[PDB]
């Protein structure tokens, strides 16, 4: 019964705690999603003061649920599935020649606003690198996130490469491994092999003095005929 909630325009909280190399911050996320055209709107404001890592960093942190899944492949659909109890999303995001970021999030239906709660921990970052050296263009490209069922934790794996463009031109890889499992008891969908189409398009509220990322992103799901 979980598509049901999402086939008109769902209100979005998002909400993160982070520690980067003991730069702790906290992120505060509002917006709206519309899974009949994996739209997702979103604005995310640093609480804290100045994010110490780059915005495009954090984008695949800060719902898979608000993804286009065409009627083909609504049986393949096991983020909306899980809800309205919701799923624990876990990843560990490896970006290349420096740290990781290891990342828990509960996402989940309070009243009818999606919860998007996030627990974000860096290590191992280089201090001139170009995650804290912020050596990273404020865009974002074009992914395919393929996905595969975990059917003994009874959710989903995902496996995808996010390349974050440079300021010198070159690319700065950011490989993610991610981990769903339901928080409900209730029966969720399991599917096969299949892939989440990525556009993301970042930019700016004009009339903001706050560190913030204003995010608009299309997800379509694909990859079965």
């Amino acid at each position: 019964k979980g598509e049901e909630l999402f086939t008109g325009v769902v209100p979005i909280l998002v909400e993160l705690d982070g520690d980067v190399n003991g730069h702790k911050f906290s992120v505060s996320g509002e917006g709206e999603g519309d899974a009949t055209y994996g739209k997702l709107t979103l604005k995310f404001i640093c609480t804290t003061g100045k994010l110490p890592v780059p915005w495009p960093t954090l984008v695949t942190t800060f719902v898979q649920c608000f993804s286009r899944y065409p009627d083909h492949m609504k049986q393949h659909d096991f983020f909306k599935s899980a809800m309205p109890e919701g799923y624990v999303q876990e990843r560990t995001i490896s970006f290349k020649d420096d740290g990781n970021y290891k990342t828990r999030a509960e996402v989940k239906f309070e009243g009818d606003t999606l919860v998007n709660r996030i627990e974000l921990k860096g290590i191992d970052f280089k201090e001139d690198g170009n995650i804290l050296g912020h050596k990273l263009e404020y865009n974002y490209n074009s992914h395919n996130v393929y996905i595969t069922a975990d059917k003994q934790k009874n959710g989903i794996k995902a496996n995808f490469k996010i390349r974050h463009n440079i300021e010198d031109g070159s690319v700065q890889l950011a490989d993610h491994y991610q981990q769903n499992t339901p928080i409900g008891d209730g029966p969720v969908l399991l599917p096969d092999n299949h892939y989440l189409s990525t556009q993301s398009a970042l930019s700016k509220d004009p009339n903001e003095k706050r560190d913030h990322m204003v995010l608009l992103e299309f997800v379509t799901a694909a990859g079965i005929t």
